[PDB]
């Protein structure tokens, strides 16, 4: 519920990924993965903490501080997928485009972890696989930016547009 | 164009565009080498195949798929402006990266592939400057890749710190 420090900060992610209600054990699996595969550093509440972290460490720890994290605004629902331009349909996606966050459904006991993975995920779609998701960014980004696209296949297309090599591809089951 | 080793060529022609500040010209030519141990391809058609014969092995990136700047380029400014407004005073002198570059006119069309794998990612003077800087902006909009002349970075997510994060001494 409030902030476990560990450099493995990846690991409590995706193992509380698994306790949100996820109806597709397929997309269940990338979005622990993802997560799991990018938080390798020391998640502080606050800069002050991980500076201090970093600068005891010489630089050398990898630290994130959730106070330099932008904040979605409070019209969420007002928030559509990236092929909606004007509250209008721009372009006709595949692979059924979804926020990942609004695939987690937290329990009333451990809510208080919504917050903060909302934030972590951010704007992370999941489409159902690569043709899907190559085909999604390559339009998205003709109008606007494009955030990061998992695969329920288990792959990852970097919001940088990298995707491939084996950085970007999740374990089997 | 098509090697593993594209972060070398970009590395190599970030020397070659003059920037007057020899830490800077550093920071940005080491953030573009660091970044691509990937091919870059035009498309994604080819990006795709590269991807498909190596069975995801090899990391590639189109250029098809990078958000090209639109036609009010130069009218687009630093984060910390918000609807016409200065919402703080910053320090370490924030500036984009690209807009330290000087493409001479016998290579002007690589002007166009760096600014957009250069993005806008901005350089600072300091980590002190830069964590300030981010803290600030990620209170009205989303921050770039932010780099400190002292040869730091701080990824778009937030993440800083590493060896991952740091360029090699000179």
């Amino acid at each position: 519920t409030l902030p476990n420090y560990t450099k493995r900060s990846g690991d409590i992610l995706g193992k509380i990924a698994h306790l949100a209600q996820i109806e597709d054990d397929r997309a269940a699996m990338v979005i622990s993965w993802h997560l799991a595969s990018d938080m390798d550093c020391v998640v502080t509440l606050t800069t002050d903490a991980a500076r201090a972290i970093y600068d005891e460490t010489q630089g050398r720890q990898q630290v994130l501080p959730l106070d330099s994290i932008y904040r979605k605004t409070l019209p969420d629902w007002k928030r559509p997928l990236p092929h909606f331009r004007n509250g209008k349909l721009h372009f006709k996606p595949f692979g059924n485009p979804v926020f990942a966050r609004d695939l987690l459904t937290f329990p009333d006991n451990i809510e208080h972890c919504e917050t903060v993975f909302g934030m972590l995920l951010g704007d992370t779609i999941i489409l159902d696989n690569l043709d899907a998701a190559n085909h999604y960014r390559k339009e998205v980004v003709k109008i606007t930016h494009c955030p990061t696209l998992l695969t329920r296949d288990g792959d990852r297309i970097r919001s940088n547009g990298k995707f491939g090599g084996l950085q970007n591809k999740a374990p089997p089951m």
